């Protein structure tokens, strides 16, 4: 039908400003600290902490299968990327305080982007 083409194009283009997001919170972590997952190989006892693992490769795939329905379902995942290294990692290392900053400057990036949803609808 119709009205499912429409809500398909719809997913496309909220898929397409995620992307534009992703890529701009992504900007923000230069070290490149959140982009790939923990390996189970180097932290084996990672997963016995972290219930949800999130990076940025995992969203991107999520992301290209239009797998984002909502703008609060890509905060989420974003949010996971934080708020597990903040409870894995001390306050006093380069991995918490990374974490910090990314928080502090996605919250600019991710402010406009819900202006943007609601306004496109
Ligand atoms: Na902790």
């Amino acid at each position: 039908s119709m009205e499912q083409v429409a809500m398909e194009l719809r997913l496309t283009e909220l898929t397409r400003l995620l992307r534009s997001v992703l890529d701009q919170l992504q900007d923000k972590d230069p070290a490149r600290i959140f982009a790939q997952p923990v390996s189970l190989k180097e932290v084996p006892d990672y997963l016995d902490h972290i219930k949800h693992p999130m990076d940025f490769a995992t969203m991107r795939k999520r992301l290209e299968a239009q797998g984002y329905k909502n703008l609060h379902e890509f905060e989420e995942d974003f949010d996971l990327i934080i708020d597990n290294c903040m409870k894995y990692n001390a306050r006093d290392t380069v991995f918490y305080r990374a974490a910090v900053r990314l928080r502090d400057q996605g919250g600019v990036v991710l402010r406009q982007a819900r202006r943007e949803v609601d306004s496109i609808g």
